[PDB]
């Protein structure tokens, strides 16, 4: 009898730990991603203005996406 | 895998560079041209006009493009 049911409770205590593994691996898996830009600016600054005046970049990105 | 995806970044900064050095050269490559002119030219002056008179020039040009 009871080495069957002692491999029936390590089973059990198994699939606990596995569940458990794949709730440690969530918090590496997420938030990596291509951020990279590169453009060329030309920029003039005056008591009144700042002038910005790009002549390429390596993307097209819309300007409310861009913090100044 | 990360060499090759760090090549990848390298070349899409390579073409922005590129790019950004042909604006560069735009300010050389221009505005240089042949303006020289010579002639062979007597006046005279009175209380009421000047008179010009032309011996000789270096090219045929319109007495309109002649500022005096
Ligand atoms: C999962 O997989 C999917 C499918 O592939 C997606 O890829 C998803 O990624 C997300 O997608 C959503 C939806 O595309 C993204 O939400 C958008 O976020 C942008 C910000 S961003 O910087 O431009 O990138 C915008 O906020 C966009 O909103 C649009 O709609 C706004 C509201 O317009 C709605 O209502 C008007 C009436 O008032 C209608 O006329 C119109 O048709 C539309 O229904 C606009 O205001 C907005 O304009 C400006 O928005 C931002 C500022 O907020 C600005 O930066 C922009 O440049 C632009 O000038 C823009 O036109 C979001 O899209 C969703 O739109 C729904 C709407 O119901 C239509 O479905 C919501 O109302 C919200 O507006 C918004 O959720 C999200 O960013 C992505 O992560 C993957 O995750
Ligand atoms: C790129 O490559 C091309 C091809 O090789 C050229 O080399 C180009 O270089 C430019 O070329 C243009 C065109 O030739 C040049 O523009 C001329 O500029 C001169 C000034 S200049 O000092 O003489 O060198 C003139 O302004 C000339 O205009 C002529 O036409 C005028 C208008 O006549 C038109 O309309 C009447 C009706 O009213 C028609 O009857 C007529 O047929 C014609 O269609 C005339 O007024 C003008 O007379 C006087 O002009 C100047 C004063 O402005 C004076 O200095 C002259 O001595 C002359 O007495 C002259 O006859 C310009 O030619 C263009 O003509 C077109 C017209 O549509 C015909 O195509 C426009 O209407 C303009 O008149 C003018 O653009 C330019 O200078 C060069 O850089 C390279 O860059």
């Amino acid at each position: 009898v009871s080495p069957i049911i002692a491999t029936i409770l390590l089973i059990a205590i198994t699939v606990v730990l596995a569940a458990t593994l794949v709730t440690i691996l969530g918090g590496f898996t997420h938030g990596v991603s291509n951020t990279v830009e590169t453009a060329g600016v030309t920029s003039h600054i005056t008591s009144k203005y700042i002038f910005i005046n790009v002549s390429s970049s390596s993307s097209a990105i819309s300007a409310s996406s861009i913090t100044i």
